[PDB]
């Protein structure tokens, strides 16, 4: 049988959250599927969208209401989006990808999936084209990483043999390097 | 499927509250929601009340029925509010809200939001006239915020090309100044 | 729809509890509620009743019931009564009233609740005649409290002004001198 | 209406263990009624008995069911019981009973209520003669207990007027001497 | 009745975990009981399983599903499995099982259940024949364990009367062993 039911994910628009809430983008999903899909009434709709919010962004959702009264849920939730949301330039995307480097005791798998989600935004604010994301990515990589040298021979095989890797091959070779043997 | 039930708001009536507890015009939410609209037996009703409740607030609702056994729900709550409600003058109101200004390392559009709180307060309680609270917000972010000189040239157009702004309208314009490019 | 199911209240009987248990005197009301009105089977009502009970009061359940196999949960009640609830004289209880003043920084109106509490003890142990505990208040607060003395010119109508007030007519009064103007 | 759905108690096996978690003997309590009465299919059983385990006791659990796959619960509870259960010889039963005192700042009838749940331990293991119980324990409370001259007036009666009394007469009469008035 | 529903075990993958979250070899029995087992709607069942992830593990089921629409969660498992997943040589396990000695303050009891977890990744990983593991055991244990020579007289006959024994068998041997008797 399907277990306990699943509390709420959790948004403050705080300058510095509490470490359990979420991004607005994801904050953002529980929101859309509430108002697309859930099979309910609309004050109940409206109390469990409530429910879910604190900080100051608990506080934007009254006044918006206040001010016009035939607001539904649909036109509210483009209001919350305006001022919590999020704006970046094209070169701000492009830029903050390219400057990232490896941290200390950082390992270089956790290090390359770090950087992949730097560049889907890239890809998305059409800053990097699609047509050469993967080439972009071993690039990055070498650039970034501090390599042993026997992870840097087959890596520069990958260079070279045919077209680049994708995220999982790559992701791959490098996991077979990390590993070490114990004394 | 509707998630998890939601846990009931709470209220101590406290000098220094918990930092999870609300205001009194919150938690009198809760309770004008649960005499007017749950369909439930009077007895159940009253230990719902009386679950909310903490702090010193708890303990006044006893006394009360004690004195008038014929006392309904919707009788109690009236004393409830003589004793943790708010007396607040017109002077007072007026005041308070002119008196406010930005803070160290405040956003202007975290002050903008802040701002619209009092001046509700000031038009319920007829300290401020409604037919001029969006005059009076600008001549009030004008007089409290330390506005960069770029977003001081769009706001002293707003001031002259025709009406004043609305809030979505005045925190639309704030948003598009705030933003930094990287480097 | 009715909200999330309520938490037992909870009772160690420890000489320092834990700040989030009750009064013996309020844990014996949800449990004179499960004995009373619960529509359950008997091994079900002992393991709630059980359920709520911590520190040395979870002890004493399992030593009275060996001993007597044929304890119903009206009987066994009546045994943990006599180990944990209060035993106090007609002078203690007199003497504990007259003996509380004012602390430091607490409010007129906060005081008055508090030394509510005491006067229904003193009454209930016929220390003090339920015919003049009206006057028996007044006379406490004149003598207990920091009145200013635009408060001391309207308590000292009251006691002239025919008979002595009751809590929520005391209560109001001294509300509407508690308030201050701002600058 | 029956409150909330009460959580499993739990037992880690530690050298130290939470101070949330149980002894062994009532953790078995909760174990041995999923086993015997719970209305439930056998891997549904399992893994609740399974939820309720943590620390080194989680652990065995695995080894246990590997090496013998018709394993019943009633069957695996019994090797659960050989190394977490507890083995004490007759002798350490009787010297870790009269070698209990009155501890520094606990009152007389916290002191008879402790030294209770060591003489039933004492009188299982056969080391005192169930015959003799009440005699026993009007001794050792004589003996370890440090009682005011007005108290020991009184159990020097109970000492002579006939039959030793039991358990809470003994709690009765200590109770009705540890009261004391105000000042 | 069946007590409350039990909360999911949970997984960051973090390079240091959280105290309450799980081996990857635990959660991925719940993941494994979710997709086998549990009569749900694919989404309903990919929403579950999303809930259970923390850390940087719940940042890797977007970029996956992303990439290849028509993905089933049996084929998402395997893409996680590759990612955080253990790899290990048939010489590390041998080596890190041989190495393993007893603590300060340990017993002999939890020394021989922490060493047995150990003895079977060994024999899965093939370093150590089946045929074998009850000898491999016994030499071990006296290798390893700080043994009172009332003990070593014990376990010397063990190892010469006839097959070496069984787990259980030598955990009992032990226990009997442990036991101190008071003063």
């Amino acid at each position: 049988l399907p277990m306990r039911y699943r509390k709420l994910r959790v948004f403050s628009g705080s300058a510095v959250p509490a470490p359990e809430e979420e991004s607005f983008e994801v904050w953002l999903e529980q929101a859309t599927e509430i108002v697309k899909e859930w099979p309910v009434t609309e004050a109940e709709k409206k109390r469990w969208l409530a429910e879910s919010l604190r900080g100051p962004a608990l506080d934007l959702m009254h006044i918006v209401q206040a001010d016009n009264p035939s607001i539904s849920v649909e036109e509210c939730l483009e209001a919350f989006k305006q001022v919590f949301g999020s704006l970046e330039s094209r070169r701000t995307a492009q830029v903050r990808y390219l400057k990232t480097y490896q941290e200390e005791g950082e390992k270089v798998s956790a290090y390359v999936l770090r950087l992949e989600t730097l560049l889907r935004r890239a890809v998305e604010k059409r800053a990097i084209p699609r047509r050469i994301a993967d080439q972009v990515r071993l690039e990055q990589v070498m650039a970034g990483a501090t390599l042993n040298q026997m992870l840097w021979c087959r890596l520069r095989e990958l260079k070279d043999q045919g077209p680049p890797p994708s995220f999982l091959e790559l992701m791959k070779v490098i996991r077979e390097e990390e590993e070490e043997e114990a004394s």
